[PDB]
């Protein structure tokens, strides 16, 4: 019956619309009863099945967001509180997100209590594809049903996300950290809980020298390249600084997938930053006010009689894309030419920020004049046009625009 299973969804569709009569109480009954069943046909597992009876389900919401909004959305419900299949409960979750902006405000209150018992299941949930539509409905669902909680609902679904950055599956740790992020624009109060969440997160990453089980170290970077462009009681000046810190430590940390994610953390931090974080770091003295492969004297971010940008140039450059001897290139066996894609970029962000870091020289103590002849300065960043592939002679294609853009801005 594979072909005559497919003949029997199809016709309920059409005996609704062409009903031409609702709002009845012969017309309720029937609507509750046949709409479980279009997504049965969805459940059974045959793409000749699957592909044709699921846009048959999108024919009766379209021409009934109109007259009966009030009788789908609460059959809808019933299905998530069921928790069913992963097929079944999957393809529901997106009619969901788009007519949440379709309720209305009268009503809307009763709809955010009994979604919270049953959005913390389907974040307990390890099948790798619920977790991700649910990246794409936690932007929908808590914009429009934001705004109606209080301090006490909040507080509980952060708690659990968070626990959804122990997984090691990559697909589910991109989807627990868009979810911490998209509630805090439209919470209650959007600037006291952006200070909520750096708490919570440094102290999985207090005192850096700690075993930190380095499938949890990229848990807590991911969640910060999402809220750094929300960033522009507040989030404080002294937090800010805190954040810039830890990821210093973590350029340097070997691996090749946690070297990559602080390294996607600094490039945007300097394109949109903070306005109390970029304060500190232009200033002469810097983070000395604030607490009052590499082989020699850089000087850490807390020295005096230099910016801490100055300081920052220093650090990523004798690291990943230079040797401080001889203007020469590192080989890209060393480090990957997708990890030296990204520190160009960084070091392009900061010039137009802090445009005295890229004279300096490399070393602030000289490097043994018997073993390598002269000292050269971070302009052999500017010898990586000739470096192969794409994305590097690229990305040093735009780290001279902002060079020129931001002396001219400096100095009149």
């Amino acid at each position: 019956t594979k072909k005559d299973r497919v003949n029997h969804c199809l016709t309920i569709c059409e005996n609704i619309v062409a009903q031409s009569v609702r709002n009845s109480p012969e017309f309720q009954k029937l609507l509750g009863i046949a709409m479980e069943l279009f997504l049965l046909c969805s459940d059974d597992a045959e793409s000749d099945v699957r592909m044709v009876a699921d846009e048959c389900l999108n024919k009766v919401i379209k021409a009934l967001m109109d007259s009966n909004l009030p009788r789908l959305q609460l059959e809808l419900y019933k299905e998530i509180k069921k928790n069913g299949a992963p097929r079944s409960l999957r393809a529901a979750l997106w009619r969901f997100a788009e007519l949440a902006h379709l309720v209305r405000p009268q009503k809307c209150r009763p709809y955010l209590v009994n979604l919270l018992p049953c959005l913390t299941r389907t974040s307990k949930r390890p099948e790798e594809s619920v977790q991700e539509t649910l990246a794409a409905a936690v932007p929908k669902i808590m914009a429009s049903f934001g705004n109606f909680a209080n301090d006490n609902e909040i507080k509980v679904l952060l708690k659990a996300f968070i626990a959804n950055l122990k997984s090691s599956s990559p697909t589910i740790r991109r989807t627990a950290a868009g979810s911490a992020v998209s509630i805090c624009q439209h919470s209650r109060r959007t600037q006291y809980f952006y200070s909520w969440l750096l708490n919570v997160l440094l102290g999985l990453l207090v005192p850096v020298e700690d075993e930190h089980s380095t499938l949890l170290i990229l848990g807590v970077l991911l969640t910060l390249r999402y809220l750094v462009p929300l960033l522009q009681v507040s989030p404080s000046a002294e937090q800010l600084v805190q954040v810039y810190e830890l990821t210093l430590h973590h350029t340097q940390h070997q691996d090749h997938n946690v070297v990559t994610g602080a390294l996607e953390l600094l490039q945007q931090l300097f394109r949109t930053p903070p306005p109390e974080l970029l304060q500190t770091l232009t200033a002469v003295g810097g983070i000395g006010q604030l607490t009052a492969r590499i082989k020699g004297d850089i000087g850490q971010s807390t020295d005096d009689d230099s910016a801490p940008l100055v300081h920052c140039v220093r650090l990523l450059s004798a690291s990943f894309l230079l040797t401080g001897g001889k203007n020469v290139l590192v080989p890209d066996r060393d480090v990957r030419v997708s990890v030296k894609a990204l520190a160009l970029s960084c070091v392009g962000a900061a010039v137009a920020l802090h445009p005295e870091s890229f004279f300096s020289k490399l070393y602030k103590v000289p490097l043994d004049t018997t073993e390598y002849p002269e000292e050269q300065y971070v302009s052999d960043i500017l010898n990586y046009i000739d470096h192969g592939d794409p994305q590097v002679r690229g990305a040093t294609a735009i780290l001279c625009g902002t060079l020129i853009c931001s002396i001219l801005s400096r100095s009149r």
